[PDB]
């Protein structure tokens, strides 16, 4: 039903694909330490931002390293190139967790922009119904990425919409909350918002590789769109989101916030 399971690939391929996703569990892992030591020094009211980035890390790379150990279940070496076996492999357990992690990094996002009470359970719940949108209606048409291209565009397309009015959402969350926010993190959230805005902009790109390169390096070049893409939504975004934590947690007079900032 997948573009992945209608190639053989050459060993450079395979090898290069696997050390992709592998490479992916290191980052999101080893980043998952940092967010664990750091959270220490952010105050009450920020230190459920960095919680959640750990929740989302082992959440992608519990993925990735699912994806990893399928991948190398899938396929085995056979008569010069590694060629499907009994065993299937796909990206679609990929989307559920982004129904997950998303939620985590909208409200995450939320949470250093200082909402709170009702505000912020009102625009949690709308992110969340919007997001899941994207995601749910991504996920039926990649599934026909194979079968049928014109229900791929089509669904890209309905989820599309769905990806430009979350971000219209987060955009106008942004903007009006820009002037709650301390110690100078109010440039620093702008520079978020566009972070986020490229790499989500590289799934879809990653989604549309059957419809224009559906060969085996167009399978490379999905799970080489889809870890930048992760990388940054996830891990950069992450770091990015603590550091807006701490900063706030700093100028607030949070004094283990004040002792780590000024060690640096
Ligand atoms: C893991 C974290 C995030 C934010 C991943 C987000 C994924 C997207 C923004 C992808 C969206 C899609 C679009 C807009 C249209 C086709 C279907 C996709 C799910 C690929
Ligand atoms: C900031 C995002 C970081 C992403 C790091 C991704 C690591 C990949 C780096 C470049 C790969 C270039 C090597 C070419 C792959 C050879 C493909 C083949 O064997 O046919
Ligand atoms: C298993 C994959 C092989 C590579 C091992 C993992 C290497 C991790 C590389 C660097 C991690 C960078 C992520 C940021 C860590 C937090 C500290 C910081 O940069 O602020
Ligand atoms: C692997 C890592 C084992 C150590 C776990 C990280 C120690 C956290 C220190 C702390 O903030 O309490
Ligand atoms: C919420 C879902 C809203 C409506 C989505 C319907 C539009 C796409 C239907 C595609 C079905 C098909 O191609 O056969
Ligand atoms: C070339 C490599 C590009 C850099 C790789 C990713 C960099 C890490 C982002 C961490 C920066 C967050 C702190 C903001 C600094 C500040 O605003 O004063
Ligand atoms: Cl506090
Ligand atoms: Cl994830």
């Amino acid at each position: 039903k997948n573009i992945e399971s209608l190639f053989d690939y050459s060993a450079g391929q395979f090898e290069f694909i696997d050390h992709l996703l592998t490479m992916g569990v290191g980052v999101h892992f080893a980043a998952l330490i940092f967010f664990l030591v750091v959270s220490q020094f952010v105050a009450p009211k920020y230190r459920i931002a960095t919680a959640l980035s750990c929740i989302v890390m082992v959440s992608a790379g519990l993925i990735l390293n699912s994806q990893a150990v399928m991948w190398t279940d899938a396929y085995a070496y056979v008569d010069g190139s590694y060629q499907l076996q009994d065993l299937t492999f796909s990206n679609g357990y990929r989307y559920v967790n982004w129904m997950a992690t998303i939620p985590c990094l909208l409200l995450q996002l939320l949470i250093v922009l200082n909402l709170k009470g009702k505000e912020l359970f009102s625009t949690a719940t709308w992110l969340i119904l919007a997001a899941w949108g994207m995601i749910i209606t991504g996920y039926v048409g990649q599934l026909y990425e194979v079968d049928d291209i014109a229900q791929l565009m089509i669904w890209g397309a309905v989820s599309t919409a769905f990806f430009v009015v979350m971000n219209w959402i987060v955009g106008t969350k942004i903007f009006k909350n820009r002037a709650t926010m301390l110690g100078g993190t109010d440039s620093t959230i702008t520079k978020v918002f566009w972070l986020m805005m490229f790499a989500w902009t590289l799934y879809p790109i990653a989604y549309l590789v059957p419809a224009f390169m559906n060969n085996a390096d167009g399978v490379v070049l999905r799970q080489l769109l889809f870890t930048i893409a992760d990388i940054s939504s996830k891990v950069i975004y992450g770091l990015m989101i603590t550091y807006i934590a701490i900063q706030q947690s700093a100028a607030a007079g949070y004094v283990p916030a004040q002792q780590a900032l000024g060690r640096i």
